[PDB]
């Protein structure tokens, strides 16, 4: 039961939204279906405020969220996989994320990247200085997902405490309450409570408010395609930082031994699988060269088999459900119909529910649904493609998504042909795609998102003005 | 009688667009009336097109192309001149300005700012090192505005060259013609003629598919706030940097010696006329303390006196027209209107069709449309302050605009307070707000720009998609 938090009072409203665990569908809790009013006054408080902190309180507030974090992550994980299904392990290493987020951003804020430069430089030239600096907006609309109901919280907030904005968030319905924890253990850090409030409500009440508030300088959103590509037509004139989903290879080369096929099925599975496949950089399609998948697929077989599925609350659980049923369905959907268009399920013991198996497929067509559209779900399919790396590169590039990328190879030459010729944002050599650290530049192009990068640094940067002046010199 | 520039071919229709030299009102020049499919094959011909440049290659393009801009400076500012109206002296400049921006863009292709992670850095560390590299986009899409008919054709194309991206532009119908000559200059430089083309035409025909082309990766644009905003509202999930005007102020504070007083004053003039005071970043308000205007005044009145205003091929002409009659009417009548609310006219010879002498009126009132609106015209107005900073700041901060700015004082303290608070993108301390060099970071906030930076260097940047790539180490 959570009421909103603006600007550090709990705000409530009649109207209710549920919030139901996805392992029994049992309401497990309920916040506000709060209205576009409630974010208007969110918006005005954090326009009206002008943080006055030091570098030095910023660095104290964020590192004290990370202990926070650190302290109570079994307590923050609960609430997590209560509301997302996503096994303890999953909620833990998230927490883990988080923390990561919060010292990185504690850290960063020592950081200042002023320029300078010397304009005695053309037949125009002065004999003067131009310095930089950065300023903060007049507020932050931050609009996140069920997929990492902390992470990308964190990823949102952190930098714009870092950098002395205002923000306001707007979590998913699915998963709102990590959102306003957060909140409660930020105010406890000691963060002025004007720079946060966190709404929650239905996207036809308080959604639009979000987008269109005419405080709201800068709007950062993580979700869908449709609708991150709704948002970008309705916020006019406001700077937007959109991140959509992925589709993303981890592409086996045919160089590799036994071993380092063992190694990359090790990859292929975790990366599958991981927080149940819901992640926009999840390894979506296993694009194996012909020549070594008989030798590939049984390994990748043989450690799906190996993960224990079920309740995510026990914690010898590796793979929880999926947000909901439908959801799973529609991948099992995806599954069967590749199938019968001559993919070959190997490992399929059984839906239930939300509860989706680690589901091995091999042989599927690469125009199928499965792997042509972005499936959200804790499916390995394998894609055999040629033994050529130009016909391989043309396939990989060949969706409408563009955002990471893993490639296992020890063929220097080969490596930085993908390197250069994968249409992504990112790309790993060996490791999965969605290995990055909370601070680089992370970011796609394509349907991906609308092309500027995230990430600590990044977010820190995206959240100012830049602002020169010149001296006489 | 020019044709379009279509990947270096010539191109016509039967409508034609006349363009008149805004001085006699007599037809220069006519170009075609260009539609939405000349537009789309420009930007298929842009996305089909992968340059390969070396960095040596575009530095010899762009090196080229500023000595052919030298070498043609006349036959160039002949050109502006009779489509724009400003004077010669004002053309020339121009020239200059453009020379400095291939120049510089030119120098900066050696650049490369990638930079290496490590990864090592959390208990989520892993051994492996992070590197970044810039790709250009697809396609780039740039609109200018009559203002600066080369020098803005210049900032969105030389730092598209250096990135290896294929540009389409649009000038405006009022001041096409310079466009479709730097398009002949950098084709005998050397560019590939798929890295350009220049199409023109009415904005209902063509305007809108320069915005909404799908191969557009990103729109740069610099024009009025309404055409800017709907812009902004057309070209859904495409970057976009657009610069629209300004209203900026030279502020002179009440510590100055007459002496100083007398350097403000020209600095006031020469902001205020400049390019007939046609820039977005034009002195438009002169904020005087009380204290000191008594003094400041006369020395601007006798400054403006001295400028020789008329005939733009007139080399000993300051004060060319400007735009157009209609503009050059529209100033005249803020002016009255100033005057009926309390302004002071104290110099003003007579309009003259285009042809606006340098106004200067004393005691605006800050509320009028004169010094409220952007005025885009050689108007020299004096409002008033009280010797107080905060009043002083707030009434600078109180306009829908914010770009430059320029601080007139000696006093240090001061100095810092007017550069932390007016809110702009630069403060120039003992400058015009005009004042920058041509790879700097350059835009407004607020109605002045959708917050994103310009110049030769950020420009480089923003035309570019930052890939990742990640190693075991």
């Amino acid at each position: 039961h959570e009421p909103m938090r603006i600007a550090g009072r709990l705000v409530d409203t009649d109207d209710r939204v549920e919030v139901r665990y996805p392992w029994n569908d049992t309401v497990v809790g309920t916040v506000p279906a709060g209205r576009a009013e409630h974010a208007r006054e969110a918006f005005a408080i954090a326009a009206a405020y002008q943080p006055k902190l030091t570098r030095y309180e910023r660095q104290k507030i964020l590192l004290a969220t990370a202990e926070a974090l650190a302290a109570r992550k079994e307590e923050i994980s609960d609430v997590i996989t209560l509301e997302l299904g996503i096994s303890k392990a999953d909620s833990l290493y998230e927490v883990g994320r988080a923390f990561d987020v919060f010292t990185l951003a504690g850290q960063m804020c020592i950081r200042d990247d002023g320029e300078i430069f010397s304009c005695d430089l053309t037949p125009h030239g002065k004999a003067r200085k131009i310095f930089t600096m950065r300023e903060p907006l007049t507020a932050i609309s931050a609009i996140t997902p069920f997929n990492h109901p902390l992470n990308m919280v964190a990823h949102k907030v952190a930098p714009a405490i870092a950098t002395n904005n205002c923000v306001v968030v707007k979590p998913t319905e699915l998963t709102p309450m990590t959102a306003l924890l957060l909140a409660d253990i930020l105010y406890e850090a000691g963060l002025p409570p004007e720079m946060l409030s966190v709404v929650t409500g239905w996207p036809a009440d308080i959604g639009m408010e979000m987008i269109t508030n005419p405080h709201v300088d800068l709007v950062t959103f993580t979700g869908s395609v449709p609708v991150g590509k709704l948002i970008a037509a309705n916020a006019h004139y406001k700077r937007q930082v959109l991140e959509l989903g992925g589709n993303d290879p981890l592409i086996i080369l045919n160089d590799l031994s036994d071993d380092d096929l063992a190694r990359a099925a090790d990859l292929a599975v975790a990366g599958a699988t991981k927080n149940s496949g819901q992640r926009c950089t999840a390894v979506k399609r296993i694009l194996c060269q012909e020549s070594v998948a008989d030798r590939f697929v049984p390994l990748v077989l043989e450690r799906a088999k190996r993960l224990r599925f079920g309740d995510p609350m026990d914690r010898s659980t590796d793979l929880g459900t999926v947000i909901h049923e439908k959801a799973a369905a529609l991948f099992e959907e995806r599954v069967m119909r590749a199938a019968e268009e001559g993919a070959d399920i190997l490992y399929h013991p059984g839906r239930s529910g939300a509860l989706l198996p680690p589901i091995v497929v091999d042989r599927v067509p690469h125009q199928s649904d499965l792997v042509l559209e972005e499936t959200f779900g804790p499916i390995i399919p394998i894609v055999r493609v040629p033994d050529d790396d130009d016909a391989t590169i043309t396939l990989s590039n060949s969706t409408a998504f563009g955002l990471s990328s893993g490639v296992c190879t020890n063929d220097y030459r080969r490596m930085q042909k993908y390197i250069a010729g994968l249409k992504v944002g990112t790309v790993n050599i060996w490791e999965v795609p969605g290995y990055r650290i909370e601070m680089s530049p992370f970011g796609g192009i394509k349907d991906s998102g609308n092309g500027y990068k995230e990430g600590v640094i990044e977010a820190m940067k995206s959240f100012t003005n830049v602002k020169t002046f010149s001296l006489p010199w």
